[PDB]
């Protein structure tokens, strides 16, 4: 199974996938079952804005990212979604502590090192605080609400090709928060290996966003 | 590949499947086994109505049917489609012709055998009629609209178990028209073979129909 | 309410509408927590840098009496609601789509655009002649109906919110797409001008993909 | 319509586009005791499809923790307040000692209050210490906690707000989320008397609201 780790305790791995780029060929000409022919329809399609075939590739992922992503994610209505209950679900209780290196470019009055620190501060002290509150009997429901929102959560995301390029053109974008776009980054190398033509079409033609075509 | 074939020139035939049962205990539990304990899960899921783990498990299907059929069947919005171009593809003219028997319990003053030829009488006509338009230069898109109700299309249908536990409960069912409840009997008989435990379950808690109660 | 005729005997009726343009200014503000000229100037930059979710916030209802074969293209738009005239059990009036010879104008035909148009009314009245004597005789209406051709014309009620209906006439009202349906699209387009101004001028200006739109008043 | 809903929250009705009666027209396509009698009918057999046809548009100002429940319902419109570019307002959800009755405590009931206040006010204080600092929001805001208040605007039709109304108005369903629920009943109780009275009778599955 592809892992590709994001953040500082975060992932993306493939748990899998129905079809390839030959299952929005089949699609496009309606017909069950060359090479220059086939992939040069892929590219008709794109650049041509015919994009219900590339509905048939359907794509299971299992991400580990913290609330803040996940809340900026569960936006897109055109997939299929499975977390952990934060009422009931015994969590791993890991949080996203952002690096010094996120905040280089920006001119801090305190060292990006005391920013890093403070957020580990505060999430220790909240993670204190909601333990405290469960040992006194209080239940999981009333004291999580005290969590952070960096705090790591686990998912379950079932996505068709068209509705995961729609994500890649907003979420692998240097206008979508960095946190995400490292996410729509690992999404985009694992669409990549297992349907080659169709996101290389997709760069050349279809694709919205910047990241895609700076980055390797 | 599985190939049920439905009335005179009709079929349903199984072009791709992601899944099994356990994708939607794999889904429900959010982790990448117990035979009792994964079975129990399904039956848990399916009574308490937590349908989302089944939206995990996608089916694509190649379908040939009379166009009555498939405009009741395009109404289950929450699915991929992609069909023939009535307006460009060089199709194969086929019709649905009712037999005699499909009128048994209806009394006729006419026979039913009357019916079957006043049927394939006008679809003859309606047919040559298109193709001399068709030979005389008219456009295919203007020529077509003279063709019957009753002539078969082909549509790949790319479609989650919680959508097509919905289409079962709706299209498998005594007050959906006939021709329409052998394609949902089709579509349960495939569901059936790759989703034993789901199909099983779905029977005994949440299916609102009738003939897949009584039909084996 | 607004009525426009389309072909010969099918119609584009708007039933309901929900907001205005000020429906969508009013949610895109909630976004950057906080004036005619400003209100305008919003739509106009939702609209060229992509932000197409409060336009989601603006409804209409249609009813829409169009041939199946035009009804078959306007259902494959999945993100509305649809309610139409039951085949099975509704009442139709039994009225069909009779192209004029004009429709065949740039085409070369081998017989006369007007013999073409004699042949589709020839064998529609072969047709549904056939469907009558089947009715009459006790054959039921969902079997007898298989008969009837793909012009003939049906009713239905269209929901759907300003996002999918911009998808729709992105669509449907161009050079691509079949011209009867071409038809019906610009209707929309002009109920849609007429309820939404400003998010119209600014999809026609910076969204809109189609072609006759930019062509056509 | 404006319901207020907990401490600081609320639940407000923007528009709504048809009533009763946008159900009987959209039907009946396919007299007031009559159409009333096809609202039960659609109900009763269920015929959902011509309830899609009546659509509501709210204002809700919930906690983090219950828009994420909310924002679950993919069969609707929804529009919430930035975060990465908007002004952080000191307003968060603190349960009242009475939201922990029932349960039995080692500390009193009035000390957990107090315990949520102070990790609020901690968090908030760090947050405003970044904000200051230099730390862009997007950034800094990520220690805040879930009790965090939001605002949103929710377009739905009826067809899916019964649905919510199956799930999110039931004893299963978390406490706070329950009473963000009732209010979506009351508002659709009242400008749609027929079909809330229809689904109470034959299509309602969950308990509080019966
Ligand atoms: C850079 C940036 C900034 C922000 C945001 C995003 C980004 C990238 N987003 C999220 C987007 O709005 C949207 O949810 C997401 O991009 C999914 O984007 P989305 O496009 O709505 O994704 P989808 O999966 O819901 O659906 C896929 C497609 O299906 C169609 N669709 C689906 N449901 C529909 C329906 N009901 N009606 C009509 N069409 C509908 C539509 O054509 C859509 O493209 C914000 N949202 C918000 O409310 N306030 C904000 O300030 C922000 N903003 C701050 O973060
Ligand atoms: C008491 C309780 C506990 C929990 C949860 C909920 C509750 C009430 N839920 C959330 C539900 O799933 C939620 O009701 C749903 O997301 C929206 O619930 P939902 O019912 O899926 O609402 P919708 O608006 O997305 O869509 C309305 C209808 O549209 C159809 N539909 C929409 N998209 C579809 C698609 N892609 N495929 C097929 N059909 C689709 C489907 O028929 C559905 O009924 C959990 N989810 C999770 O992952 N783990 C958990 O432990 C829990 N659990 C604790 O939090
Ligand atoms: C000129 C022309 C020619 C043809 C066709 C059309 C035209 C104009 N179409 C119809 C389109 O395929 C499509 O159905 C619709 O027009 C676009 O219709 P569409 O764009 O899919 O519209 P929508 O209302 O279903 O949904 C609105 C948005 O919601 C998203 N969405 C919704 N459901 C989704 C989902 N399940 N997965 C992913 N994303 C999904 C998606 O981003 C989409 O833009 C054909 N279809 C077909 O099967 N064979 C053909 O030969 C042809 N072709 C010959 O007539
Ligand atoms: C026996 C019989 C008879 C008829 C019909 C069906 C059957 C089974 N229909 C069709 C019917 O109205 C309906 O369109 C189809 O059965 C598809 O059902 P769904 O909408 O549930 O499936 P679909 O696949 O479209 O959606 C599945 C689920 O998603 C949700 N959903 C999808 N889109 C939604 C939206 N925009 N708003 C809210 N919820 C949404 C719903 O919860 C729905 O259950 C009909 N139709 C007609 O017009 N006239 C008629 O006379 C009849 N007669």
């Amino acid at each position: 199974h592809m892992k590709i780790d994001i953040l500082d305790k975060g992932f993306v791995e493939l748990v899998d996938v129905m079809g390839n780029d030959l299952s929005a060929v089949r699609a496009a000409r309606v017909s069950f079952d060359d090479e220059e022919r086939d992939r040069h329809l892929i590219e008709y399609l794109m650049k041509h804005g015919h994009e219900t075939p590339f509905e048939h590739i359907v794509f299971t992922f299992h991400v580990k990212a913290p609330i803040f992503v996940a809340r900026q994610w569960f936006r897109h209505r055109i997939a299929s979604y499975n977390e952990l209950s934060g009422r009931y679900s015994k969590l791993s209780y890991e949080f996203y502590i952002p690096s010094p290196e996120r905040l280089e470019g920006y001119k801090t009055t305190i060292p990006p090192e005391r920013v890093t620190e403070k957020i580990s501060e505060i999430v220790d002290k909240a993670y204190r605080t909601y333990l405290e509150l469960i040992e006194s009997g209080v239940p999981r429901e009333v004291a999580r609400i005290v969590l952070p929102l960096n705090l790591y959560t686990r998912f379950f995301w079932t996505v068709n090709a068209r509705s995961l390029m729609n994500f890649l053109n907003l979420r692998a974008d240097s206008h979508a928060q960095w946190e995400i776009q490292q996410y729509a980054l690992a999404i985009a190398r694992i669409f990549k290996e297992k349907c080659p033509w169709t996101f290389e079409a997709f760069l050349k033609y279809a694709y919205k966003g910047d990241i895609l075509k700076e980055v390797q």
